[PDB]
């Protein structure tokens, strides 16, 4: 019967994409792309998987591991913002449990390098002077504080640390502090050279992709082992391999000290790539990302480390109505889903639905966070800025305009 | 025999102060400052220690805990920053070992809370453009990542964590990870609740020093007990001691996670006070630094949890290469105003101890002295940058090391006149 029906769809043919449905604002705002930006327009094997906290709670947190696998299988994931609960969202959402970052499980399974970039507006001015041109953080997405095991330490007594050889050779034991004071905390950590490997990996193909130098941030002198390995696995992988290739674009490789490099971002013009370590990076994107202008205004994409799948997302929720994160988690998953199927309809589509994103706040339209930025928020009145439904509308009106001239 | 030396000096009584001599072109700087700036005026009780690396490799780097030790004693310590050593510095200048962070050394010996602000001139321009009041950042000094015990994984294995209670109760015992594949890093690390109230207490108390709002940064989302741990601390020591006090002046304390802080500041308009994790403390507070205008414009003092005493440092430092130029002989343009900063606040704090008004003033008219010279105009070359930009400096635009220090020198005796 397959031959007889011609039952193929006048949208664009979308491909197979797993979605995360997320929380609070961001989800309605979510649903509001898909129907007024997405769907009208691109036909999709949508897999749906609701990681709203609601959701995760009923499933003892098993719909973010599934979701993670899903991603494996198919190759483009992308995510709505998500809470990670504390005490309090707990008890406000009478939850079973401190649900553990959604994040840092879907991460820990994939792997990768989380890329982070701001989302560029002619009139929404930066808060630093000198950023011509973007930063791209390349945060490492596996270890470290994100995988740690951390516990009280309630009284008196010897917190070591040991390795045991899978092998015969014995253990190695270090002491971490002896309490006889009273209590405290303590953590261990870890991570991992194949990961290491990755991240540098990835870095250096970014660095060469965009014409760009790289810079490495650590703390080597003060985590000689731990981060020397960092620093050590990237050298000898920058000699071997991108060395000459980066001497050929006239880029190069730094290392340096993570107090020095953040002093040496916010003094620069832009214009690098800057790889991270999982904390750092966590915490560099966001400074990064509000020194361009708004937090919200972000790209942030993991890429794993087998080449070919990817976790686009929208980083941050309500911050404390903007739906551009969203918007753009969308046109990048499908950026790179029409890249693995070498479609030139979903590419046209998804650089389109950027480009009116921008043209349509550069034109004076925009949300009121936008519009808090342009003249301060005692300023603003209600003629300054579009609401939720009526942004989305104009960017509806403005798509169909731009995808008819096609 | 007082009673008939009928004369008194032209000096001032500085009082005792722990000095920690360092490296490089700071050092130079720290010698210049003190050969022109501080003893034409203040006769100091100076007890010296020489943590330049070479000294620190002849005494195993038993110099450094030796004038830690000796700050406890004697209350004021004032340090020129130095080399931590790597493998370069090794094979420079054969090392017996990589000697540890100095810095981590003498902050583990005597605890407490640095407190980072930066130093301001009204012509240097803010990269920050909100930023019109100070910040200031408290950083916890010790723990963490300065005590951490890391290490490669050389392959295949299982690394775990232990803590085995001396009431002798019973091993807990928690996997870290079990490496399967391959190898690489792990690590433990600890903090103290003492240490912890101890930096609640400061940054609490800064704040009322101030009357600016604090808040602690943390990523306890993630790190649900040792972050939380931080958390609870400074939310019970609020609760009890200081909540009344604060909402009586208008302010507040919030904790906020870390990633939210920094963008919180960076679309701030400061006047605020910033309770960091030893690790954030570090980081942030160089970025806070640039943010100003300028890195190296920075004060940093360390605060001990008995109240009394202080360590001043100049927390970025040894210029390396204007250092190699000055070996030679070839001018250089190093901004010494970190280094003349430990000093005045060292010694702003012994004249508190001692209730020494002429030492207070002196502290104080050095830094205004300081200040109102490059707000006239006269500069080193990299506060001409700022203003400038680099490559549109020329030679008349700033001041040699010597020739501002000089310039300093004259602006500083004219003060002490009047
Ligand atoms: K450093
Ligand atoms: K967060
Ligand atoms: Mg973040
Ligand atoms: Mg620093």
């Amino acid at each position: 019967n397959l031959y007889f029906q011609s039952m193929m769809s006048k949208k664009i043919s979308g491909g197979s994409v797993v979605e995360m449905q997320g929380d609070e604002m961001t989800r309605i705002i979510w649903e509001l792309i898909k129907e007024k930006l997405i769907f009208p327009y691109v036909e999709l094997d949508l897999h749906s998987y609701d990681l709203g906290i609601e959701n995760r709670d009923a499933t003892n947190d098993q719909v973010t591991k599934d979701a993670a696998e899903a991603i494996k299988k198919h190759n483009v994931g992308v995510k709505c913002a998500t809470i990670t609960p504390d005490e309090k969202r707990v008890e406000e959402f009478k939850l079973k449990q401190m649900w553990k970052s959604p994040n840092g499980t879907i991460r820990n399974i994939l792997g990768g390098t989380v890329f982070r970039e701001a989302i560029i507006c002619k009139n929404i001015p930066r808060l630093v002077s000198g950023w011509v041109k973007p930063i791209i953080i390349g945060r490492h997405a596996y270890g470290d504080q994100y995988r740690a095991t951390d516990f009280v330490v309630p009284g008196p007594g010897k917190v070591e640390i040991t390795y045991t050889p899978s092998d015969g050779t014995q253990k190695v034991t270090y002491l971490v502090h002896n309490f006889e004071e009273g209590g405290g905390v303590a953590m261990g950590m870890y991570n991992q050279d194949k990961s290491i490997e990755d991240f540098a990996h990835s870095s250096f193909q970014m660095a060469l992709s965009k014409g760009w130098p790289l810079y490495l941030s650590t703390k080597n002198t003060i985590l000689k082992k731990y981060d020397g390995r960092f620093k050590d696995i990237f050298q000898e992988i920058y000699d071997k391999q991108y060395k000459s290739q980066f001497e050929a674009q006239k880029i190069w490789y730094e290392h340096r000290l993570i107090d020095d490099m953040v002093a040496q971002a916010m003094k620069s013009e832009g214009g690098f790539i800057w790889a991270c370590k999982n904390y750092d990076g966590d915490v560099q994107s966001d400074s990064v990302a509000q020194g361009y202008g708004s937090l919200g205004m972000m790209t942030s994409v993991l890429v794993c480390p087998d080449g070919k799948t990817v976790e686009a997302e929208a980083a941050h929720g309500t911050v404390t109505t903007n739906p551009i994160a969203s918007i753009f988690a969308w046109t990048r998953g499908l950026a790179h889903r029409a890249k693995l199927d070498n479609n030139k309809e979903l590419a046209f589509f998804a650089n389109a639905l950027e480009e009116v994103s921008i043209e349509t706040i550069e034109a004076g339209f925009m949300t009121k966070d936008l519009a808090a930025c342009i003249k301060g928020l005692p300023n603003v009145q209600r003629s300054d800025y579009l609401n939720t439904f009526e942004f989305m509308d104009k960017l509806g009106e403005n798509l169909k305009i731009k995808l008819a001239q096609a």
